[PDB]
């Protein structure tokens, strides 16, 4: 029971007869974690900076009960690696108890070993570095086409649709063997499923996407294509279900496409804020071999991991994480430990890398090679194409939406 006589926070104050107290505990902690991972331009917000000073693991929130659950945030590099690498944390127990089945087939984030292990191993060959080498000429074409479109239009151009999404959409679709003719409509359907203010219309759009994808999976899984479905289907036969394949494909075209569009937009923004450094990349790329790792570290466009649930009492740093507690990891805090300082500032010439932008442990980014391929093609190509790239209006702040790192618009000229 919140006490609205004492405080002003709307989220904290929500109460009505018959409200679920546990649902409320989980939801306010998600909101708290989210608030902490907004950004101040490229930087952590003061609240996260303050929290980082407290120690490597702090209390996000606690349940009203005697011997109730605690939600923790890990911010120290040591604590984050320890949590994410430990077999004493479950991902699946976040979504239900032991006896609960899988909710979203193919949503790897939701699986624990041994089934996490098997399903990931089944799909891994499609995401390999070798496979990304093969995919590279297509990505190069996608990027040059996007740049041609931008240049043809004339400045100013919004790089969110014309750079982030113009690359992410065809790249993800092509990876899944989606015919060119279908792509614009699917992207439109996905927009409705991600943004429509009506939850009813949001679900109808999601349903429309998932049924297209189920059909596409059935058509493609026994075929001879180099798409994800052909690869995984030919290799695995009936060991992978249509539902599982559909989930993986949907993730790639939905959540993951959004993640890469956001990363590319954040990259283009950094380029216009740090043009002398990116001039070094354009003109002498061999002298800055760690540029990409440093960019990932600085940007950390996925600020935090999904909460993990402790399956037994476990020591994390100083603290005792009790069975049933959750720990959320701040990749942002892990990658920017020295914020603010000269050493934390973006430095394209840095050695040794860091970093944890793609997570850690068994759940670490399956799409790392694909994401890096996209970035490593896109950013240098942008630099060569528009050496004079700049903000159309240098006085206007970039508007950031809710995490993860969400550039809403990026109006650039050259
Ligand atoms: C199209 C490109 C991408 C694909 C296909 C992809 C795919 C995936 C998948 C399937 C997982 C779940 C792995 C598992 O649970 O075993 C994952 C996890 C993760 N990804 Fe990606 N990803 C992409 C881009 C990105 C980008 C741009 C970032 C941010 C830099 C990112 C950051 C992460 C992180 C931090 C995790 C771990 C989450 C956690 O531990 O809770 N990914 N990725």
């Amino acid at each position: 029971i919140p006490n609205p006589l004492l405080g002003l926070d709307s989220t904290e104050n929500l109460y009505f007869q018959g409200i679920d107290p546990f649902t409320m505990f989980e939801e306010i902690n998600v909101v708290r974690a989210s608030q902490l991972h907004r950004r101040d331009r490229f930087d952590p917000v003061p609240e996260l900076h303050s929290l980082m000073k407290e120690g490597g693991l702090t209390v996000l929130g606690t349940e009203d009960s005697t011997e109730g659950r605690t939600a923790w945030l890990a911010t120290g590099i040591d604590e984050v690696r320890q949590v994410l690498g430990s077999d004493k944390f479950s991902a699946r127990l976040l979504y239900g108890g032991t006896a609960a089945g899988i909710t979203w087939p193919g949503f790897l984030t939701q699986y624990d070993p041994p089934e996490h292990t098997r399903l990931r191993r089944m799909v891994v060959p499609a995401f390999s570095h070798r496979r990304m080498q093969k995919f590279r000429p297509r990505v190069e074409q996608i990027v040059q086409d996007s740049l041609d479109t931008i240049e043809s239009l004339g400045g100013p151009v919004d790089f969110v649709p014309h750079f982030g999404w113009a690359i992410a959409t065809p790249a993800t679709c092509d990876f899944l063997g989606i015919p060119r003719d279908d792509q614009a409509d699917l992207a439109r359907i996905l927009l409705a499923s991600r943004t429509d203010r009506s939850d009813k219309r949001r679900t109808a759009a999601g349903n429309k996407f998932m049924t297209y994808m189920k059909q596409h999976v059935a058509q493609s899984r026994r075929g001879s294509g180099d798409d994800l479905f052909g690869i995984v289907g030919r290799e695995n036969g009936d060991a992978i279900t249509d539902a599982e394949l559909t989930g993986v494909a949907a993730f790639v075209m939905g959540a993951a496409a959004d993640q890469v569009a956001r990363l590319l937009a954040a990259g283009a923004w950094l380029m216009v804020e740090q043009p002398a450094q990116f001039a070094l990349l354009r003109e002498k790329p061999e002298t800055v071999p760690e540029w990409l790792d440093e960019t990932m570290r600085y940007l950390t466009t996925d600020e935090k991991t999904h909460p993990r649930v402790a399956t037994q009492d476990v020591r994390i740093g100083n603290q005792l994480v009790k069975a049933g507690d959750t720990v959320t990891c701040s990749l942002l805090a892990a990658n920017r430990p020295n914020y603010p300082s000269a050493e934390d500032e973006f430095d394209i010439t840095r050695e040794k890398a860091e970093h944890l932008a793609f997570g850690h442990g068994i759940h670490h980014c399956l799409g790392r090679a694909m994401a890096e391929l996209m970035f490593k093609v896109s950013i240098p190509a942008l630099a060569h194409r528009f050496p004079t790239l700049r903000l159309a209006d240098p006085q206007r702040e970039i508007t950031l939406g809710p995490p993860p790192f969400d550039v809403e618009a990026l109006l650039l000229d050259w």
